[PDB]
C-alpha cells in the first residue's frame, strides 16, 4: 500500500485534476491547495510525446547508404478521458467554461504512486455517448501546448 | 427517480424535439409548450463540439523545441438519430419538410435529469433500412450552425 | 395486418418495380398498371439524401468563433439491391436492357405500408456472386438524377 | 436437374473455358468443340460491369438544386478465379503462355443453366498460396476489354 | 508419393534455395549442385505476377461506350517468407551478406512435385519478432528484377 | 539451456540496455561493464531493415517488358518496447532524459542465445497506458540511424 516508486503499481486509483488558476503550476505540483478534481474518471489515455525527423544528409558525406535522421521538435500529444456526464459537478461546469474561453490551462494526473503528470493546454474535442443501458458519458480530448512536467523530473 | 444534477444518470428516457417556429429558442428550453416530438427513438449521437488548432510560432521567438498551438474556431459537430419509419407521423413529415425546405432549426434533446441540449442546425442526411425481421429505420444527420446552448449553462 | 402509417412496421414484403415506359410516373404512383416486378429480392438498400455543406463566412462578419454553413446542392444517393439470377425472366432483362441503354428509368419501392418511394435513374454497377451451396445473386445499384418522389409527399 | 432458366439455380456445377483459338468467339458460345478447359475451380468472382458518372449541369439550367447526371464510358470489371495448382496441366500452362505472351483471349463462364458468359480480357495478375495442410492454389485474375457476350443476349 | 504434376498437392514440403554465385541459374534448376538450403520455414508467400494496364483509346475510334485496355509493363512481385531464427546457420549469414552487398541473386522455390520456381530479386525487408512463448521468427522480403523461370515452362 | 546458435530458440529472456556513455559501442557488445539495463520488459518488437527500391530501366534498353529495379538507401526501421512504468528506476529516468536530451544512443537487445543486437538512434515516441486491473505500462519508440551491429556479425 506504501507507494513504491521503484516498483510497478497497478493504475486504480489514478485522478484528474485541474487548476484553480493562481501561478506556477508546475512549482509544487504534490499539493492539491489549488487543484479542483474531475470525478468519476471512466477511462483516461494520457498524451504521447512524439517527435519530428529532422533530415541530417548532405551530398558532400561519404556514407549514403544508410539514413542519417535527428531529433526535431518534439510535441505533446493529446490527453483523452472520459467521464461521468455529472452538468451540476462544478468541474465540469469549469470544463466548457475552459472550451468555451479557449485559454490554455494546468491538468494534472495524480497516478496512485507519489508521483503527478502535469500538463498545460487547451480542449479541442467534447462529446458524449447516450445508451439505454449505460450511464450518459463526457469524452474530453485536450491538446498540450509543449514542455510537460513528467513525473520523473521530481 | 428524482433527477439528480449531481449525479450520473442512466440514458433510457433521452426524448428528442423539434422547434415549432416560434421567436428565441435558447429562451426557456425547459418548457415544451412550442416543440414538436420525435418519438420512437432507436440511438442518438449527439453532436462532437471540435476546435481547429491555430499555429503560434514565429520565427523571432527562443523556445522552438516544442510546438506552441492555441484554440481557434471552434465547430459543432454532427448529430445522428435514427427512429422508426412512421410516414404519417406529423413529425418525420414536419424532418422532411425541414430537409426540402433547407432552413436551420433549433432541436433539443432532453435528457432524464432536469437539463436540456439544444442546437441550431440544418438536416444534411437522411436514409432508410430495409431489413426482413426488424422495423424499418429511418436515419437522419443534421449539421449545426455553431454556438449550441449546452445543459450546464443551465 | 391493415397497414398503418403512423405505426412502426416490419421491413418484410418490400417489392420493387420498374416503369415500363409510359408518361408521368411520379403521378398517382400508387397503382401498378404499367411497373414490371423485380421478383426474388434478398436485400435493398434505399438511395441516401445527402447534402453538400455551403460556406457561409465573411471577412466582414463579427462572429468568426464558429462555423456558419448552410445546405446547398442536395443530392439522391445510390440505391443496392441484391436478386436471384433468373436469366429468362422479363424483369432482369429489362434490366440489362435499360444498363445497355444507358437511360433513366423511374423505379419504385412498395413498402408494406400503403406508401411507395419513386426514384428516378440509371444503373452504374451489375455484378454476380457464383457460391458452391448459396443461389446464385445478382448485385445491382443505381444512382439517381434527383428530386425524389418520398412517401411522405403522400 | 433440367437446367430451368427462369428458375433461381445454385452455383454448383460452374466451369470455366478459354478459347483455343478460332474466329468470332460470340458466335455459338454453347458449343465447346474449341474451348480448352480449366479443371479444379476453387472459387470465383465475375467481372463487375461498372459505368463512369458524366456530369450534365450547365450554368444556364434553372434546376441546380439536385445533382444531374447520366451514364458514360460503361467497363467491364476484374474476373479473378482460384484454381488447384498443376502445372503439367495444358489449361495452366496455356494460361501462363497468355500471361507472358500479352494477348487479350476470350474466356467462357458455363453455368448449371443452359447459359454462358463470355468475356475478352488480358490476365494482369498471378499468384500462389503455399500452406502446410491445403492444397497449393493459383490465383488468376483477368482485365476486360469490353463488350461482354452476357447470357441475356442469348 | 510419386511425385504427379497433372494432379493437385498439399504444400507441406516446400523448400528455398539461394544460389550460390556460378552461372546461368535458370539452366537446369533441378539441380541443387550449388544452391544452399534455407531451412527451418515457418510460412511463404511467393511473388505475385501482376502487370500495369496500357490505354488504347483514341478520339478517331467509334466505340467509345467501353473501355478498350492492354497488357504493358508485367512486373514481379515480392516475395516473403519467415524462417527460424539461427544466427550460426550458413544461410541466414549469406542472407544478411545478400542484405548488406545489394546485389540481385537467384532464388528458387522447390515444391512437393518434380518443379521449381526460380526468380532473380534484391532483399527489401529483414524484421524479426520477439515473443516469449514462440520461437524467435526472421521475416525476409524480396523484390524481384523480373522474367521469373516459372515451373511451367519446364 | 546452453545457448546453441545453430538451434532456434524461444523468445523468454530477451534483455535490453542502454550505453552509458563511454566509446566505441560496437566493439566488445557481448559485455554488459557499461550497459544500463531496462528492467520489466512486458514486449519488444525490433526495428524492420527495409530498403528503398531504386529504378534502373532507361529507353535504350531492349527488354522494356519487365520491370528491372535495385536495391538503394537501406534503412533501420524503428523498435518498439513496453515496459512497465517504474519512475524512480534509473533506467527510465536515463531514458526521459535521452528524450529530452535528443542525442542519438546505442541500445542492445540481449537474447537467450549468446548474440546480441546493436543499434544506434534516438527515441521518437513516450506513451502511457492506464487501465484499473492492468500495470501501467511505458511505450517507447527508437528510430535508428542506420548501420546496424545484427547478431551474425559476430
Amino acid at each position: 500500500m506504501p507507494t513504491p516508486n521503484p516498483l510497478p503499481v497497478k493504475g486504480a486509483g489514478t485522478t484528474l485534476w485541474v487548476y484553480k488558476g493562481n501561478g506556477d503550476p508546475y512549482a509544487n505540483p504534490l499539493s492539491d491547495v489549488d487543484w479542483s478534481r474531475l470525478a468519476k474518471v471512466k477511462d483516461l489515455t494520457p498524451g504521447e510525446l512524439t517527435a519530428e525527423s529532422y533530415d541530417d544528409s548532405y551530398l558532400d558525406d561519404e556514407d549514403a547508404d544508410w539514413t542519417a535522421t535527428g531529433q526535431g521538435q518534439k510535441s505533446a500529444g493529446d490527453t483523452s478521458f472520459t467521464l461521468a456526464w455529472m452538468p451540476g459537478e462544478q468541474g465540469q461546469q469549469a470544463l466548457l467554461a475552459w472550451f468555451n474561453e479557449g485559454d490554455t490551462r494546468a491538468y494534472k494526473i495524480r497516478f496512485p504512486n507519489g508521483t503527478v503528470d502535469v500538463f498545460r493546454g487547451w480542449v479541442s474535442s467534447i462529446g458524449k455517448a447516450v445508451t439505454a443501458k449505460e450511464v450518459i458519458t463526457r469524452t474530453v480530448k485536450v491538446t498540450n501546448v509543449g514542455r510537460p512536467s513528467m513525473a520523473e523530473d521530481r
